[PDB]
């Protein structure tokens, strides 16, 4: 499936991803597109920090709306 991500800066970047993927998965893919590390930011959806070991699957069933994701910056 595909996924939106939200950037801070106002940007939008579509992902390519699988339901059974992992969070860690989703990250990896992110950083290496934008350098940005795991550490400096924090993935929000419906409210809800993703775990670093679960499937978007677990977050498939819930879907209150669409597939996007904020991207929120400790700096700031």
């Amino acid at each position: 499936m595909q996924i939106f991500v939200k950037t801070l800066t106002g940007k939008t970047i579509t992902l390519e991803v699988e339901p059974s993927d992992t969070i860690e998965n989703v990250k990896a893919k992110i950083q290496d597109k934008e350098g940005i590390p795991p550490d400096q930011q924090r993935l929000i959806f419906a409210g809800k920090q993703l775990e670093d070991g679960r499937t978007l699957s677990d977050y498939n069933i819930q879907k209150e709306s669409t597939l996007h994701l904020v991207l929120r910056l400790r700096g700031g």
